[PDB]
DNA sequence: GCATGATCC
DNA sequence: GATCATGCA
């Protein structure tokens, strides 16, 4: 049966209340600078639909939208702050963000509507998204009547849910999580997006004049060196030229076909110089393609400026990915494409970009959580943990240690900070899972809390099904106890990770809310950008680096406070590239 | 979808 | 182990 509700003309007092559900629909999935194609209220004197052209233009609405006393519960009020942002209009007073709410109950669960948070109640008097505006060329906003049920509907499910929500919330102790941390953090999310990033497209379009000649040349070599033309991006035919014509050895294959991964030309290179030249192709075809083309497909040609999109309900670890443009993943390791850097710049003349990244803060978390006497000691003497690692595992002084000896030991920290299996460690340095296994087992002897914390925290995931970080985000592990050896390994490594990657993130988005509140404070100009990894990206007028300087770093070694002492790097510079 | 590679090192 | 975007099929 339909659901009652006044379809408005126009807006009334009674709309007003000071709390309801509210829906301000943005079909786009980038709601930048998207249409509002609808408005949904909920409240204590019954269900509003209003058309966006009208409630938007409305005093009333406008400044009851802006009054932080009134009360709101949402979905996913990030994008409707964002899209109402582009339109001049500030939104204040959300209480309660369902869709963070369902994030925090299990971030399994994948909810990215309210039909699916509903369901985790028993609630379905309301539809997915997907079932009303369809996907794909098919996506599109139905009629009124369609359309103003649905939001009806949503708002609806909203207004009943909140309270179940928050009672397991708070039943998990997860209460201060969404509303101290995760909600506060939404809109300052919505104010980096907004703001955006200056791009520097002439630079990056000059580039790409460079690459292009280069891929043109590496092209023609790879044609000549096989003899013949073929598609070196077709891994299928690539194969063919490799293993085929060329008859160098297949060490590595795919569920498809031929493996061609870097990790597999490296070691055919020897055999034949069209590997290197495919080697070199990748790259460069990788830098034109994804970054120079893609970063340039995306930047808004009026402002220059590139709007990410920071999904904040994603990742089971805790940590924020970013769309649309990805700018977590901007090269930065090899020089040639980390020069991609140089293009991003400050939004206005005489401002710097400033960067500052936390230093091991996931090995520092797990000597705080594991307590383990060695790993703390090393950080209280705020030592090199790589060296210190390779010293302890391998039982020589700090001269001893090798360059290659750091590297491993360095690669054995690596494991243990994004949980990879033996097997993994193995790949990784090119050797056995046996001798893999065999640095594992050193590594243990020297830090024996964190084998204890390894064994414990993988039983604690078996007796309760899950396991938790510092600030109280959880993971629930189903297969902790499946019989299938490779499923269940991987639930004791996300179990013992979880709470060192979850923590880390924790502390991030703490440090970015006392940051915010701390430039406030300060009446600086300076502002957030970025948020990639364990670092935090501002922008702010040259004049005020030196009180950044000692600022940024100060809030984010107090975000919390461990038993052993965080640390903060930083730079700054006139591009990106610079801040380094 | 599958395979690849960029960032986490 | 994580994320997201690319070209090819
Ligand atoms: O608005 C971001 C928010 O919405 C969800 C669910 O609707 O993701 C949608 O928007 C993203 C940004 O464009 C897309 O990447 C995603 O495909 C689309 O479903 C949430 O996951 C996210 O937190
Ligand atoms: O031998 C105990 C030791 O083995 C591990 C392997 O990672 O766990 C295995 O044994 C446990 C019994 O104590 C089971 O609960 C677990 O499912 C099985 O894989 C370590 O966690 C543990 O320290």
């Amino acid at each position: 049966a339909k659901m009652a509700f006044t379809l408005a003309d126009r807006v009334t007092e009674e709309m007003l209340a000071d709390k309801a559900a509210l829906v301000v629909e943005v079909v786009e999935e980038n709601y930048h600078d998207a249409p509002i194609v609808g408005i949904a209220v909920v409240n204590e004197h019954g269900r509003f639909f209003l058309r966006p052209e009208t409630a938007l233009a409305d005093p009333q609405f406008v400044a009851w939208l802006g009054d932080e006393t009134k009360k709101k519960s949402m979905f996913d009020s990030k994008r409707a702050a964002v899209a109402l942002k582009w339109k001049g209009i500030e939104l204040c007073g959300v209480s309660f963000d369902l869709l963070l709410a369902a994030y925090l109950l299990d971030p399994a669960q994948g909810v990215d509507d309210v039909a699916a948070a509903a369901k985790m109640k028993q609630y379905e008097a309301v539809r997915p998204d997907e079932a009303v505006y369809g996907k794909g060329a098919k996506r599109a906003v139905p009629d009124e009547p369609v359309l103003a049920e649905h939001l009806v509907r949503k708002a609806a499910a909203i207004w009943e849910l909140e309270r179940p929500f928050l009672d397991e919330l708070r039943r998990n102790e997860q209460d201060r999580l969404l509303v101290e941390l995760e909600q506060p953090l939404s809109s300052i999310l919505a104010e980096m997006e907004f703001a955006g990033v200056k791009v520097d497209t002439k630079r990056l379009e000059q580039m790409g004049k460079e690459l292009a000649e280069q891929l043109g040349t590496v092209e023609q070599r790879i044609y000549e060196l096989a003899g013949q033309e073929f598609n070196i991006n077709s891994p299928k035919q690539l194969g063919v030229i490799l293993f085929e014509k060329l008859q160098l050895p297949v060490l590595k294959k795919t569920k498809t076909g031929y493996s061609t991964s870097a990790d597999v030309l490296e070691k055919l290179a020897p055999y034949h110089e069209i590997v290197e030249n495919i080697l070199h192709y990748r790259q460069l075809g990788k830098l034109q393609s994804t970054y120079i083309e893609g970063l340039l497909k995306v930047v808004r040609p009026d402002t220059k400026k590139v709007h990410t999109i920071f999904n904040q309900a994603l990742t089971q670890t805790g940590r924020l990915s970013s769309t649309e443009p990805n700018l977590q993943n901007i090269p930065i390791r090899l020089e040639e494409g980390r020069k991609i850097r140089q293009a991003f710049v400050p939004s206005e003349s005489d401002w710097l970009i400033f960067a500052a990244d936390y230093s091991q803060i996931e090995l520092r978390v797990l000597a705080h959580i594991a307590e383990d006497d060695n790993l703390m000691e090393a950080f209280r003497r705020d030592l090199d943990i790589h060296t210190k690692t390779a010293m302890d595992i391998f039982q020589v002084s700090e001269d001893e240690v090798t360059p290659n000896m750091r590297r491993q030991a360095k690669a054995v920290n690596f494991g243990i900070v994004y949980g990879i299996s033996d097997y993994g460690l193995a790949q990784n340095l090119n050797i056995s899972r046996k001798e893999a296994a065999e640095f594992i087992e050193r590594y243990f002897e020297s830090f024996p809390g964190v084998k204890r914390y390894m064994e414990n925290i993988v039983q604690e995931a078996k007796q309760k099904g899950y396991v938790t970080t510092l600030l109280h985000r959880r993971r629930y592990l189903p297969d902790i106890t499946s019989r299938n050896f490779n499923v269940r390994s991987f639930a004791e490594r996300m179990a013992m990770n979880t709470p060192i990657q979850g923590s880390a993130a924790d502390i991030i988005k703490k440090a970015m809310i006392d940051l915010n509140a701390r430039l406030k404070e300060e009446r600086l100009q300076a502002h957030l950008l970025l948020q990639v990894h364990d670092e935090l990206i501002l922008e702010a007028p040259k004049e005020e680096m030196e009180r950044l300087c000692r600022l940024v770093p100060e809030v984010m070694e107090q975000a919390v406070t461990l038993r052993v002492p965080l640390k903060v790097d930083y730079h700054y510079g006139s591009t990106w590239y610079d801040a380094k």
